[PDB]
């Protein structure tokens, strides 16, 4: 498994990880049980799919992983609805940790198909919003681990973003 781990760190204490992001490939229906096991084995709390369904999410939900189906168009930046839902989820996970010192940093998975566009740009945005990393540095960081990630339109949108 074919996954890229990107840490989003506390701006104040860059020692401290806020979230672990996993950029993943989409599962095939036939390999779905193995795939779920591999998510569980990496402590995945939340799975976000930003592509059109290619499988039955209920099988994942039943194994303790929250699944979020927020499709947006290939080559596109997140819609405002997806973005707000993403920040809402991350805000909630952030409050969960602050409220309870017994909660370690959550791993949050994100897949589409290629992992070159839609998945990475959500992660990039999290780095900008919570890690306080500049847009250009978030892109470079993702590209280190995933060559060819993020098209020109996605690049422009993340360079322009504020809450």
């Amino acid at each position: 498994m074919n996954a890229t781990l990107i840490d989003c760190c506390d701006p104040q204490k860059p020692s401290r990880v806020l979230f672990h992001f996993l950029i993943l490939d989409a599962p095939s229906p036939s390999n779905l049980p193995t795939y779920i096991k591999e998510l569980q084995h990496r402590g995945v709390r939340h799975l976000v799919r930003v592509c059109g369904p290619t499988y039955d999410a209920t099988l994942v939900k039943s194994r303790g992983i929250d699944v979020h189906s927020w499709p947006f168009d290939d080559g596109a930046p997140p819609t405002r609805a997806v973005l707000d839902s993403w920040l809402k989820l991350l805000d909630t996970e952030l409050a969960r940790q602050q409220e309870d010192p017994s909660v370690p940093p959550p791993t949050i998975g994100v897949h589409c198909v290629a992992g070159l566009g839609r998945a990475p740009i959500l992660v990039a945005l999290a780095l900008v919003e919570y890690g306080n990393v500049s847009a250009l540095d978030a892109i470079a960081l993702i590209r280190e681990k995933r060559k060819g990630a993020i098209n020109q339109t996605q690049m422009h949108w993340i360079t322009k973003y504020k809450r």
